[PDB]
């Protein structure tokens, strides 16, 4: 039965994503936001240790979404793919849902 996704935060600032993610305990806790610096593009923000890493959601010519190489017909599919394939080329970081107040 259909629930909204807990990871879509709309237009929050980059800094505010960092503020909220810093309070999460578990690496991989993440959100998708609408970039303020590149209106029309999404960014993915992810907790890792005491840092928060940011990734550009890239588009191909057909409008598919990707981070690195594998691309998807939806942000939803990109998110889910990266729950079991690392978002980072430097660490093993897998997307997991934020805790939630
Ligand atoms: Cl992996």
């Amino acid at each position: 039965e259909m629930k909204p996704h807990p990871w879509f935060f709309g237009k929050i600032p980059r800094a505010k994503a960092e503020e909220m993610l810093s309070k999460q305990r578990h690496d991989g806790a993440f959100l998708i936001r609408e970039s303020e610096s590149a209106p029309g593009d999404f960014s993915l923000s992810v907790k890792f240790g005491n840092d928060v890493q940011h990734f550009k959601v890239l588009r191909d010519g057909a409008g598919k979404y990707f981070l690195w190489v594998v691309k998807f017909n939806s942000l939803n599919e990109l998110v889910d793919y990266h729950r079991s394939t690392s978002v980072s080329r430097n660490q093993q970081i897998f997307l997991r849902d934020i805790e939630q107040v």
